[PDB]
């Protein structure tokens, strides 16, 4: 019941499930995963595909030989499951080199290393076959107000990404980019913190149609904003080309729990856009299984994910075929949302005495939007109170 | 000391000291006040111009007789000031007819409606000299998650500023829109959230060159977010086209505390990056005397506003102007941020070997970031503990 | 299907679906209800009774006739109805008077006012059968850092409530009170901010045995905090005299939805513990009815906050019975937990080698909690994806 | 100018200037510090003394011949500089075995070996001369509800700090114990999650009189709470044993950036509270200077937390001296708050009519409160805009 399929494709990062549990606060609770061990596990479980980070696969400070044999191993695995990599990303944030950054650090010496680590990886990516590579600058940004100055580092990173888009199109490659936000953590403040603020920068790029977003669950909701309506802001402007699922309990430290916790509410919603709007990217987890559990428990956190996800896809798809809901959506006026205000144009409109001197405000004051008894039906479906 | 001049572009919307103190609790403390007198006081505060809502000047309903006797009587407190109106905006969010919306309304003729008593006073803000006309959706947004299609909201959002491009453009108005962002209240969640998501948004209107922002202190504080920092995006985009300063005290209800009050720190940077960049347009005030205070405490606390504004201007200058803290600002390799990463060009790069393949990225690691000396400079130019 | 009942105890205020829709930034959007209305449509719903403010029945500055004829009126509808008046409470923060506080204003002859006001209406309160009476301090607080020594008001705090059991115990009356706690809105900072904080304040009482806590699910949540183990801490202190529900979506402005909105998994886990520590007073909805809404959409909503309850209360005891749950909860230790640490006492612990000489760290710290496993059994039963 | 002295009371963990710079998302940036090297390096600063965990001081695992070493070296450092122990902790949060918990952990056998653990550190820090004991549970809570039923938990906590009571009465030692609250991280909730969850815990405990708080800036910020109410409910209640200085930028990770930095109103505010107060404890930092920072950069950010503490005591010292800050007080009424409200009684206050029959209350709802001149004359001591 419930069961996923390669068809959902549910993606996991290989550092999710391999997250070993150390914490600000405390070492590790799990040993390391080989990433094989990994790609074999999930398969199994019907997911689709893997995502990494170069230093995920790659040990920092790899010889070349030694960069192939990991690759190979890597490689054979996803061969032998039919595992698909779709997206990959560059660690900027581990090695204490990028204490103050990658693409923003002061040090003009960090920032081309930053993109020489960065186009090696879209190398390796590419070959294994991914399509969208993200960038989350999680070291991008400052605790102190002096340390950085954002139009200053705005421009570096604009630099930054056009040097990229330069060259995926000097090589000839099909690959997009997706800018992960997040509002804060490491850094006392981080650069781009929303998705709103990520849409804004990618239309100063040179090539703005390489880039877009990969906006996450729980990023947005240490910000205290509602995820489902910036999945439609990015929808909006067509630039959702990835999404990070997870779970978030509101404005704290990012938790990174399994998709479904955190908001239940607000992951309804997400569902029930995405299915809606025939969102047909990945549907990526971007979590960690809490370091008190054991690596059974670490399977049964990632099935977990995609469970969730297959049930609220099933409620979501009961409202809106609920002829009750039918009803109740024409009584709150979504269909009249969806016509023009204006069509007639300007000077039709300023003409039309029945939008001001003649409007019955008062009358017009009086309607109820009836949005309690949509938001019941909605409740109902999701509790599995009607079918 | 540290007197405010005309020079320094103080202004104030009429409803910011005419607040009353109604809140969700509680009835008045204090009696309405006169647009005349409002005008009167504040120049002899000191303030360069006010600002004002369509229903602050004249009385909602007011005939066409009337509507002329209020403006008449205002013109000529002004003229006999001095006093300017830089920037007007209308009120789309107090009569209950708004209680969904203005321009994303799901009923059609009150989003006809909310267009036409825009365009009205796009008319009276010429007359009077205005220059940048506001916009805050206050009720556009949602308490429930299907009471709204985003999407069709971004669709008629955009279609409202269209139609005022068009009607400004066709008219020969020399007056430019700008966006005000807030995350809610008292929409559950509101539109365009943040600074971020209005700059984006304000890429897909059709003639975006007409739109910015006006960003306010304690909105963007009511995310978490680094209002600074956000400032400094609007101006890297060249959007920042006002600005609303005030208090606030984290993520809470929107206080509208005097300008000063809430976070000091983050007023002392916001200050040092106006000032820096040359912003050129207003400093407004949208605040709101406590509802503790009679009228003498309603004109303490706009006095406050602007006495808190020029201590902190001048902190933040001596403080770009110690020789000791481009000392401290060079140790930090802030100069080398303002630096091109790669103008050698994206060959260059990959050819260059001291970038990867000879990086002692050990020996970077090493480098401290000085940080925390150039920000306790900063601490002590603030608090007056150098000089 | 999940029909209310007298017997479930469900109460409202009248001041819930009263709401007039009046909010911060906007007019009343419905009309006054009278109490009479109130009472007979709550009852129909399968309400068990109301509760009031003093000034939500009795008009402030009623005359002592006119008080009567207010209170006949009620009177009648809750005989006609069979509904109860379990608990009522003073408006301490509607009038300009209190606009610094009532118990801890400055003003030493409105602290005694605020006194007879609360005094007049315990005696209220007792005639309709009250048995608990509650307060909400909404405007003990401050906005700014001098204007309030919260020493000084703790005093003042304090000599109000021993006073109130000063005056029940002198008249013999069977009456309780519960602190209602509220962390901001409408002062910037409210005192005794959380639960916690009024469970401490409660013990410095000359009889605390006579006070409680009536803890709010938003008001928790406006600190980010988890209430169900606030409520837990009030359980286990015996202070749990009364519970206002309702729901709130994270840390913003008091949203006051009705209960089953805003945080849904906390609601499944607070009906959980509530129904299994059997607690046995009122399920009292604080709420306010959207300003979206016609009375019709008051109504729905009223009746949905009962639903919600109710669907909850099945799940939970649903989760509880379920085997595999059972299981899963010794797999995690939950009974383990509920036994003691040391029951051989500090002599025998201290010579208990296999507690610290020969305990085997590496082996304990490699056992798995199971914890996903049975938070994943808790969503299936909420979601009724199990039964 | 601003110079710290033992005489000013400024203590130091060894794990704040010893961090590292491990962050959830990146390796450390620093090497170790040798315990002997720290305490020289802070006695030259003007500390007066440090503070430690049992791990800090002797790595984990020690043989009792080592522990021996450890100790002697330290305590001959000790002699060397002068330097006092005031106060000790356990580390019940890195060690994988507490990964659920030390004294809450579900498994009986943990909280066994995390009570020996803390009781064998307890005589380590009476021989050093430590009086106060600190206890932070950070691993006491939960991610999920159902993996803590957090009445047993709170049965555990204080079973564990009953039999601590114990062991030092039993012992005839002279210390106290400090709970330190704080709401979250590493657990998405952590139990006794503010200053008045732990007060009110406290009251239950057999022994009451043996513990008190150890409140953290950061910590209570990180609830959004008001730290200065937060201290003046802990003196009110005769509770505040120690205290924890540091710096928060609002609602998210816990950042612990040195003192003065964050919210610096706050801070102004809480130093003037501490030192009209008497307290006479210690001015403890627990921060970590950031992972930017190379050890002169350490160094700097600790002498900063004096600093910024010394400057501000100038300045609370000025304001309170001031006759025309006094003049404002006694306009704001705060010596009437310190008033008691009924010192003549019950009866008394019920048969005075002046308090209620013959109260002119919208006499006494003008009276304006003053607030924002008071306010704006502590704005003008902080930054030094007047003398
Ligand atoms: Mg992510
Ligand atoms: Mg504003
Ligand atoms: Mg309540
Ligand atoms: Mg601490
Ligand atoms: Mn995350
Ligand atoms: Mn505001
Ligand atoms: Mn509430
Ligand atoms: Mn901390």
């Amino acid at each position: 019941n419930y069961q996923p399929t390669p068809e959902d494709r549910f993606t996991f990062g290989l550092w999710t499930v391999g997250w070993q549990g150390r914490d600000p606060f405390g070492d590790a609770t799990r040993r390391a995963l080989d990433p094989v061990e990994s790609v074999r596990r999930l398969a199994e479980l019907g997911a689709h595909g893997v995502t990494f980070h170069d230093d995920d696969l790659i040990p920092f400070g790899s010889s070349d030989s030694e960069r192939e044999e990991h690759v190979k191993r890597f490689r054979q695995a996803l061969d032998d499951t039919g595992m698909k990599v779709p997206m990959a990303t560059t660690n900027l944030f581990t090695h204490p080199v990028f204490k103050d950054g990658g693409f923003t650090a002061n040090d003009r010496d960090v920032r081309r290393y930053a993109l020489r680590k960065t186009i090696r990886n879209i190398d390796l990516a590419v070959e294994l076959g991914a399509e969208t590579y993200v960038a989350w600058g999680g070291r991008e940004g400052a605790e102190s107000g002096g340390a950085k100055d954002v139009r200053d580092a705005l421009d570096r990173m604009k630099e930054a990404f056009d040097l990229l888009g330069e060259y995926v199109t000097s090589q000839g490659y099909d690959i997009r980019f997706a800018i992960e936000p997040k509002p804060n953590e490491p850094r006392g403040d981080i650069l781009l913190p929303t998705v709103g603020h990520a849409l804004a920068f990618i239309e100063r790029l040179e090539r703005p149609e390489l880039y877009g977003v990969n906006p996450e669950v729980g990023h947005e909701q240490m910000a205290g904003l509602n995820f489902p309506h910036g999945i439609a802001q990015a929808l909006w402007a067509g630039k959702l080309f990835h999404i990070d699922l997870n779970g978030q309990n509101g404005i704290k430290y990012d938790q990174d729990l399994r998709f479904g916790a955190g908001d239940l509410r607000a992951a309804f919603w997400l569902v029930d856009l995405l299915e809606s709007a025939g969102y047909s990217g990945p549907r990526h987890f971007d979590f960690k299984p809490p370091r008190t559990e054991d690596f059974d428990g670490v399977w049964a956190s990632a099935a977990g994910c995609m469970r969730n996800y297959l049930i609220l896809k099933e409620r979501a798809a009961a409202f809106r075929a609920d002829p009750e809901v039918q009803e109740a959506l024409r009584a709150s006026r979504l269909d009249e949302l969806a016509r023009p205000t204006a069509a007639d144009g300007l000077q039709a409109l300023l003409d039309d005495r029945s939008a001001f001197e003649e409007f019955d405000v008062d009358a017009a004051a009086a309607r109820g939007m009836a949005f309690e008894r949509l938001d019941q039906l909605a409740m109902d479906h999701l509790l599995g109170a009607r079918g």
